Order: C-alpha cells, then sequence, then structure tokens
C-alpha cells in the first residue's frame, strides 16, 4: 500500500548517529513521505531495533535500507534493498543479496520489499570507497546507468552524491531517461533553496546529513517541496 | 513483444554452426516457442548477421542472446540481455547492460530488450570459467539467486547446466520460489523422455547442441513437450 511514485521527499536517518527524542519526533510529523532508516557501514541491529521502535508510533512510513545482513531488524513498513550498479565488486550488487536469500528467505518474504538501483557519483565520499564503486562517472555513464535500471525494471533509480551536490544537469537527464522508475536523489540538499532546485528533476529528493548539522534548516526542506 | 510465459520450449542455435539440407527450415517450423541464437566460447558479428537473415524469414520469434556487446545485430524479435547472477565479476552482472546502454542506447530503444537473470549451475564448463562463475552450488544457493532474481525484477531466470544434466531436485525447488518470473532450463536435452522429465518442473525447456549432435532425436523434443 506503499506508493513510492507518490513521493517527493524522504528524511535518510542514520542509526549509527544520535539524534535528540524532540528532532526525531519533529522530522516524523514534518509532512516528508517516509522516514529510511539508513546505514552504509557499521551499523548495528540494537541501534536500527531501537530506531525502529522509536519512529513505527508515527503514520509516517518508516522504511530501513539495508546495508548490512546482521541489521536486518522485523517491524518496518518497507524495506528498501540497494544494489550498487556502478560497484566493481559483486558483493554489493548481488552477492550479499544471495547469501541474505539464503539465510532470511522466510523473513524477506514476509515483507514489503523494494530494490533500489543505486549510481553512487562522488568518487571521494566514504559510500563509493567501501562499495569499490567507479563513481568518477560522465554524465552519459550515468544516463547509461539508469537505463540499466529502467531496462530491469528496479522501481528505484537512486543518484547518489553523498555529501555534495551534485552535477543538476545529471539529474535532468536522468529523469528524462526514466520511465517507470521512480528517480531518488541525495547529495548535499542542506535548505529550501537546494531543496527546491533538485526537487525540479528528482522525483524524490533524500535529506540526510543535513539533519545533523543544522536541523532546523534540513527541517525546511519539506515545506520548500510540498508547500503552497 | 512475445510473451515467454506462453513458451514451453526453445531450441537454442550456435550461429558458430550451420545445420545442413533444410534441417534449420524444420526447426524454425517445429512448433517450437522460439529459435534463440547463442553461441558459446564468444560469437562474432558476421556469424549472428547470418543466422539473423536466415531465421528472420520465419513466423516463430527468433531472439539473439546478447553474449557480446561486439555481435549486436538488428533485425531479431527479441533480445536477452543476461546478468551471470553467480559471476564474481560484475562485468557479467551490469556491465554489459551498461556499455550496451552508452555504446547502443539508440539501438537498445529501437529494439525489444529482455533481462535474463542467469545462474551457471556447472562449475565445469565454458561458461562457467568465461564468466568466472561461482558454480559449484548447492540446492539452498540455487534456490537463493533464484529469489535474488525476482528481487531484481528479472522476468526470465535461466537455470544453465550447460552440456550435462542438471539435478532435477534443484529445477523443481526454484521453480517452486519463483512466484513472478518464468523459469528456463537448459542443460544436456537431448530426446524426448529427458525433454519431458524436465519439463515437468521448468516453465521452458531449451535444447541446444543435440540438434548438431542427433537432429531426428532432437526434433522429438518438441512434441514429447508440448
Ligand atoms: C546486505 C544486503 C541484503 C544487501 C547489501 C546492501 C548494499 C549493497 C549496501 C550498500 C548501500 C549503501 C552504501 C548505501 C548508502 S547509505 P547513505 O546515503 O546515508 O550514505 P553514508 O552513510 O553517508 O555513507
Ligand atoms: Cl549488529
Ligand atoms: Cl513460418
Ligand atoms: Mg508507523
Ligand atoms: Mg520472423
Amino acid at each position: 500500500m506503499y506508493d513510492v511514485t507518490e513521493w517527493k521527499h524522504v528524511f535518510k536517518l542514520d542509526p549509527n548517529k544520535d539524534l535528540p527524542d524532540e528532532q526525531l519526533e519533529i522530522l516524523c510529523e514534518s509532512g516528508t513521505d517516509a522516514v529510511i532508516i539508513g546505514g552504509s557501514d557499521g551499523v548495528t541491529e540494537d541501534n536500527v531495533l531501537r530506531m525502529m521502535s522509536k519512529v513505527r508510533r508515527f503514520l509516517v512510513p518508516c522504511v530501513l535500507e539495508v546495508s548490512a545482513i546482521e541489521a536486518i531488524v522485523p517491524g518496518f513498513d518497507l524495506y528498501f534493498i540497494p544494489s550498487v550498479l556502478n560497484s566493481k565488486n559483486a558483493d554489493w550488487i548481488v552477492g550479499m543479496h544471495q547469501k541474505a536469500m539464503k539465510e532470511y528467505g522466510e523473513l524477506m518474504s514476509m515483507e514489503e520489499i523494494v530494490a533500489e538501483g543505486y549510481c553512487i557519483a562522488n568518487p571521494d565520499c566514504k559510500a563509493a570507497a567501501l562499495t569499490e564503486a567507479d563513481a568518477d562517472l560522465n554524465m552519459d555513464d550515468i544516463v547509461a546507468y539508469a537505463r540499466v535500471s529502467e531496462l530491469l525494471q528496479l522501481p528505484i533509480f537512486y543518484l547518489e552524491y553523498s555529501g555534495v551536490l551534485g552535477d543538476i544537469e545529471a539529474v535532468k537527464k536522468t529523469k528524462a531517461v526514466l520511465e517507470t522508475s521512480t528517480l531518488f536523489y541525495g547529495g548535499g540538499i542542506k535548505d529550501a533553496e537546494t531543496a527546491k532546485q533538485y526537487a525540479e528533476h528528482a522525483d524524490v529528493i533524500v535529506v540526510g546529513n543535513a539533519v545533523y548539522e543544522d536541523f532546523d534548516r534540513a527541517l525546511k526542506t519539506v515545506a520548500a517541496v510540498k508547500g503552497e
């Protein structure tokens, strides 16, 4: 019953960090379309489990973006499973996913799962290092990864720039080739202005790091794209 | 595009070989559901080209299985682009797709393309060495590759054993977990009896090099199954 093609904004929270309960509550009731519990690396099941319990009470859909088999926790409304399409190591595309299925096939069949075709386009971030992504891409390299996602009919193509604003032109061209995939963009969105700019091309903008750096400023990204 | 969920039998041909006399024609007129142009130890644009000119004239859908970017040729009803799910080389999982999209994006848009999830389950064959496949798999491994296939939305999961018959129990168990894709089985089918046996679990049986070894016998695999 969760339709990402109707979404416009999502906050991505890092279970490795701590947020005041007051802020976590404010983010869940902010009007964002989803609260995603992310991770990238070093995540632990206990932090994920505490966060699940803290966000589940709210009406907003809570999503667990799976980044480690040890950190799959029941209780979330949805599960996003990333596949790093430009990874140079099969583990981040399919390998870890096969081990998870082998180990938790049953737990996996009982949840709503959505695969995300990730394209990590910032060569200098923790995510690119970890996943051995060939992240130094020209725009047509990115557009081609988007075409690959559209061909596999991955519900989500996520252009990931991490802590930097990505080339807006690459967001506009990616969007132009996606006909079924929902385009998620994440990267340097810290306020109303940037939020509004990227929301012009992405189907969904992801605001994450900013919540920890300047909370009040990051909160305005919601009204910035859903407001009057 | 042609609907593979209705198929039951397909012959897969090696564009590097040629059938004698009118055998290609009898095969394309046999009742099989599709003729797939494949090939091992790589293919060349020339053989594929020549094969395409031969099979496009018939009603049976003709499919090019794209195992090499350099051998793509326009003119087929369908193009299957494999992802070797158990490959250790990302180039066989997503790289081929990305190259085709980057180098032949406009050709890709004008053709009907189907992404197939491949699982090479025979560790002792050309395909496995060529794709660096982790092919010494137990049954629960295969079952898990099939789940990944569907997670990735692939319309086809192709369980490949090449030159030999695969464990019939593996076929039955993979058919059991696939809730939304079509199960292709390939591997050592050379006659009516074995084709019938694997057709009990697989959605589509692929009969390949048996057509060069014993044509009359491979031809009976169509009726055995349909
Ligand atoms: C275990 C399993 C079933 C599949 C493996 C899942 C995979 C491929 C995970 C890697 C996904 C990553 C690095 C996501 C970025 S979170 P982010 O956007 O917050 O970036 P950051 O944490 O700041 O590095
Ligand atoms: Cl843990
Ligand atoms: Cl005909
Ligand atoms: Mg809730
Ligand atoms: Mg024809």
